């Protein structure tokens, strides 16, 4: 509805962090100092779906070698969600598929979908705290064993 | 502990049934008439495990082209569990892996692990209602999405 | 977004059905003949939430002793979801709480939240297939045991 | 089958720990020094069951104001399971009901089922690492909402 960074954690730029893929990939930061990492709300996502973000107005996006118009939001492992920019919506959809599909940020499949540190460029900040559209899609989900012959059901895509 | 057929559903022999793979595969029957299919207790199995059965004394087993010493028990779709013999423990373990792993009796992978109808042979019955050992093993299990960033965890094998 | 009855299942009126509380309570019907019961889409609802419906324009509602402006949608047990009107939003919220909380349409707590058959009145139909707002709320949810010491977490309200 | 403390964590006595109810309740310790707390294996428990422990030979039990013949094993919050003695099997069953039912060691209901620190008495150690019987029982379990109209089922007691 009105998806943006938690209040105060904007403007932000895409930079690097030793606690996100050992400083090798871009993540949104609200400052240049120790652990000034932008924090993001948890999107309500039901089993059988995914979500990623696409900024409503690209002119308001943070800028590296390009405007960062698409991203995936995921737990950092440090008690809040981080925003991970991607090159485009296709990559964002593929990263969300991996993570909502059961994957981890430390998986090679995830790492290869991040934007590398050498794309930071000028590290320009966003225009304020702009609104992103929550992009939702069905996600193919397998049966999961619970107990005896009880399973939670598959969801086709 | 004392695994055997539900009381009354023994002696049984391995025969065929139009409601189990269209009469093409062996399933334990307690009679030759309409839907006289042996019924079996539900083994208590936690998420992350499987179970199959291996008869304690092979001399007591039902006999087709061989003594039926190993089987997998699974819901029939008709309100009770059926007993599906296999050629050996390896096949039983592979069928249990498939089913407790989320598969279905109508899957080609499952069908290829059943014993074909042409192995019915004399269709000799078991010696009474003999005891089977419950064979338990860990089963590799993937993360399963529940809601938002919540997953039920993987279990290694 | 555009919640309404599945196409063709409108206009509808609130009447009775032998397969919903033995004809004692109102349910939306698209005709007077055998099992002409209106069918409704499944709302996407994540664990930890509920949903009920409130018609956007009351003038378009089906009419009994009052305009039926609020309802809960739930599986009928016959392969589709039925629409169950309530007297007001408070009752609808209480019925959704009961059902998304794990209850059943045959529970006394649910039955007492239905509208009784004697409120059918003229049984006037809706104006076409009008749009309802999907009313969402958090729903207090308890921990649920999965295996060993693993639980899916509580969600506060 | 052969339930006992992890190797090396025996003999043990029932003493106190600042990280278990602020030193107010008994927990098995394998030494008197910093965090020398006995560690215990995870019992395989499926959804819909509980487990607690009853020592096979009481003469081998640790001794306070009484032989500690019954206990519940639960995660400590510090990366291993602790063993919590109870006065008798009834209390152990009630504590296991609470915890496998979704409760926490910090709940007042749990705290009131622990043995108080003033029952430590001589703090005598067990005879080696004795075997406990794993006592299993069904545990009444409620439906749990997963997504949309999907629930994992109740299990009666």
């Amino acid at each position: 509805e009105e998806y943006r960074a938690k209040t105060g954690y904007a403007p932000y730029y895409a930079g690097v962090w030793h606690s996100f893929n050992n400083s090798n990939s871009l993540v949104f930061r609200w400052g240049s100092a120790s652990d000034q990492i932008a924090q993001w709300p948890t999107i309500s996502v039901p089993r059988g779906e995914l979500a990623f973000l696409r900024i409503k107005d690209g002119k308001q996006a943070a800028v590296g070698t390009q405007p960062w118009r698409t991203m995936v939001v995921w737990p950092s492992g440090h008690g809040y969600n981080i925003g991970i920019p991607t090159y485009n919506a296709e990559r964002a959809r593929q990263l969300a598929q991996h993570l909502y599909g059961g994957g981890s940020l430390t998986d090679e499949k995830a790492k290869q979908l991040f934007v590398p540190a050498n794309q930071q460029g000028p590290g320009k900040v966003s225009n304020g705290n702009p609104v992103w559209e929550v992009m939702r899609a069905p996600l193919a989900t397998q049966r999961a064993h619970i107990q005896d012959f009880e399973f939670i059901e598959a969801i086709p895509e």
